[PDB]
């Protein structure tokens, strides 16, 4: 449809939530789940709704393919306990100054522009640079790291069938090069450990058990894929919400301590991840519908988040919303282990933007350019005028 309505899937969600919150789509071969309690049930009931998407033996065995997000317990629990040791508040204390520095570097790079793209200049590069730094990627390698990241999330330039195999081949090569890259870093950190996620993971032990090199490679790449574009879209979407609702913008500027809460409302209201994927392990009934083992389930957190039972005045952006029990980071055992990192990246960059440019507004040349996706909700660009030069 239009751009307006690529950035408004919520009307469709409301129709489906108020007619058949659990429904089979025969074309897509999935059960869509639209209502809060259904989405919550699907994500929490891991023994019924599987995350095991490990590729069969006759497909490529990437390290990513058996990484944390694609496995069920007991393996998932063992892996989770180990990688959790790298995402502590202790480690976060070391990450904040790095995030702040990178934020200041990015803002400085475009201080010469009155009109900037939030996406390209700020929210797109921040997560990439942060994750490279805290993983242990040395600064000299960081442009190659960024190029690999760009390829892994690129769209096709044209729809031609051959192009698609091209992009698919470039992504496979980026992944393979990233794997080779991280096996090397792991060797480096095995002899000269550092203050970085890879070093921490090399030393993590939980009941005698340790991560394999492969598992660390696959986790490192997973952090890229799971953490970059999502955090990007949280930051951009937050600016979009504030520019759309100037009263909230003004209020925020007077009550800095509201920013965390305002980000949580963005996580509810313009969720970077709209939906997830599960496979039914056993027959189950949900909203009176009979789901059969092996059938695919798509829970729509984006829709759960508009369910008035849990979010009064769901269509209203409330920077102080309470309660706000959203599932923007998932729910249950697969709950995003980067949620504190994403929250602080968004807080640090947004606070700096709001402090520096309290009069910012849409650029005159703003255009609504949504990411083309049903699972992902965000903007390809977001042109903002700082209003710190004259017109
Ligand atoms: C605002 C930004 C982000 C959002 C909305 C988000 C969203 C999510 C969601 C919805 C899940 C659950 C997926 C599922 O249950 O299958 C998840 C899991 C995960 N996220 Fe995030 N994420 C964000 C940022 C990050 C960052 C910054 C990192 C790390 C750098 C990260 C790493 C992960 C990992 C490793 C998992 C898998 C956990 C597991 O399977 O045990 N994410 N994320
Ligand atoms: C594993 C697959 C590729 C890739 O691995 C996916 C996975 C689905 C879940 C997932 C969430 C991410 O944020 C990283 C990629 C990823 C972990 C996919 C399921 C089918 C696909 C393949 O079988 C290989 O093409
Ligand atoms: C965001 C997810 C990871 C990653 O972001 C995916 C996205 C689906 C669209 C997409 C296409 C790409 O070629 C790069 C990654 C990516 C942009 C996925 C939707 C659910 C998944 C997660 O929720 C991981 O936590
Ligand atoms: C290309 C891969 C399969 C698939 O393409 C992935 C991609 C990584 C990002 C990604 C997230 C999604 O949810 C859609 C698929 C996808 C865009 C993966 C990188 C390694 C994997 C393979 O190399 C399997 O052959
Ligand atoms: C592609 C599917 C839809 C969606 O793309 C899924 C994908 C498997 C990988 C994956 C993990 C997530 O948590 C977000 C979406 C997603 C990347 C699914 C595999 C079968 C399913 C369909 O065939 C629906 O049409």
């Amino acid at each position: 449809q239009t751009k307006e309505e690529r950035f408004n899937p919520f009307s469709w969600y409301e129709e489906m939530r108020n007619t058949a919150p659990v429904q089979w789509d025969e074309e897509r071969q999935v059960w869509d789940v639209f209502h809060y309690d259904g989405v919550k049930e699907v994500l929490e009931q891991k023994n019924i709704f599987s995350s095991d998407r490990r590729p069969p033996q006759n497909q490529r065995q990437t390290a990513l393919g058996t990484s944390l997000i694609n496995i069920d317990p007991p393996k998932h629990a063992e892996m989770r306990a180990l990688v959790n040791k790298a995402f502590t508040p202790k480690a976060m204390k070391a990450w904040e100054p790095k995030i702040a520095r990178i934020t200041n570097e990015l803002l400085q790079e475009v201080e010469h522009l009155e009109d900037i793209d939030i996406v390209e200049h700020l929210s797109y590069p921040l997560p990439v640079m942060v994750i490279a730094d805290i993983l242990g990627v040395p600064i000299e390698d960081q442009r190659q790291f960024k190029d690999w990241s760009d390829i892994i999330v690129a769209g096709p330039s044209n729809n031609e069938r051959e192009t698609l195999e091209k992009l698919q081949q470039e992504k496979m090569k980026a992944n393979d090069e990233l794997e080779t890259y991280f096996y090397r870093i792991i060797e480096e950190k095995r002899t000269r450990p550092g203050d970085d996620i890879i070093s921490v993971l090399l030393q993590a032990k939980e009941e005698g058990k340790q991560l394999t090199d492969e598992e660390i490679v696959g986790f490192s790449i997973l952090l890229l894929i799971a953490g970059n574009e999502t955090t990007t879209n949280l930051i951009s979407n937050t600016i979009y919400c504030l520019m759309e609702d100037k009263a909230s913008f003004e209020r925020l500027k007077r009550e800095k301590e509201l920013l965390p809460s305002g980000i949580e409302e963005v996580l509810r209201y313009r969720s970077p991840v709209q939906a997830l994927h599960r496979i039914v392990k056993e027959d189950v009934t949900l909203a009176g519908k009979k789901l059969k083992a092996g059938e695919h389930v798509v829970p729509w957190m984006g829709s759960a988040h508009r369910d008035a039972e849990y979010f009064e005045d769901p269509e209203v952006f409330k920077i102080d919303r309470k309660p706000n029990v959203h599932m923007a980071f998932g729910r249950g055992i697969h709950f995003c282990l980067g949620a504190p990192l994403a929250r602080i990246e968004a807080k640090i960059m947004l606070a700096e933007l709001i402090d520096r440019y309290p009069q910012m507004d849409w650029s005159p040349s703003f255009e609504l350019k949504p990411i083309e996706s049903t699972f992902v909700y965000g903007l390809k660009e977001l042109l903002i005028r700082k209003n710190v030069h004259h017109h």
